[PDB]
């Protein structure tokens, strides 16, 4: 599954919502470099405005183009779960407040690496600030830790998000998160590590529809001592 990675790969991330009354979808398009970790994806609410903080789908919309270090390969389960892909769940509850709660299924179609995500929303205020739009738009960079759930024959992962609000306070959105092949074929179960994520959000001042571009950059990390003793 890693030589599908090895250059600059086309992406595809469809979403269906339904949040407060609203359906709305997204379709994202861009382009992976797993080699460097970077993903360049811009969005686009094809059904109107979007209903919920473009920040707060961010998670929702591709692990598999981290950077794994060469002396980490043996812990990349995302990859070595292609062509045939993975499953990804989710539930992100905010901090008094709603959650979301979503199914991908992300696998490649020819060439292109395939993000199609379901996702209902539960419980939110109206006067929240998810529902009543008081994120500011930019993100933080977060260090996600994975551990390997092998009776599942997968792995898992739980974590905080930072979301920094119009009020200056700084709302949380727990993560919790299971992945699992949607192949028969064996995967990598990883030891425990992290991924240091860093994103930008920018807007395409050529585009009329209500959008997020998103410029990311996700490393592998924590498996030191052995490279550390060279030195
Ligand atoms: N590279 C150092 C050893 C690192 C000490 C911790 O492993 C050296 O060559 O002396």
């Amino acid at each position: 599954g890693e030589e599908l990675f090895t250059g600059v790969v086309p992406i595809l991330v469809e979403l269906d919502g339904d949040v407060n009354g609203h359906k709305f979808s997204v379709s994202g398009e861009g382009e992976g470099d797993a080699t460097y970790g970077k993903l360049t994806l811009k969005f686009i609410c094809t059904t109107g405005k979007l209903p919920v903080p473009w920040p707060t789908l961010v998670t929702t919309f591709v692990q598999c183009f981290s950077r794994y270090p060469d002396h980490m390969k043996r812990h990349d389960f995302f990859k070595s779960a292609m062509p045939e892909g993975y499953v990804q769940e989710r539930t992100i509850s905010f901090k008094d407040d709603g959650n979301y709660k979503t199914r991908a299924e992300v696998k490649f179609e020819g060439d292109t690496l395939v993000n199609r995500i379901e996702l209902k929303g539960i419980d939110f205020k109206e006067d929240g600030n998810i529902l009543g739009h008081k994120l500011e738009y930019n993100y933080n960079s977060h260090n996600v830790y994975i551990t390997a759930d092998k009776q599942k024959n997968g792995i898992k992962a739980n974590f905080k998000i930072r979301h920094n609000i119009e009020d200056g306070s700084v709302q949380l959105a727990d993560h919790y998160q299971q992945n699992t092949p949607i192949g028969d074929g064996p995967v990598l179960l990883p030891d425990n590590h992290y991924l240091s994520t860093q994103s930008k959000l920018s807007k395409d001042p050529n585009e009329k529809r209500d959008h997020m571009v998103l410029l990311e950059f996700v490393t592998a990390a924590g498996i030191t001592h052995g490279m550390d003793e060279l030195y």
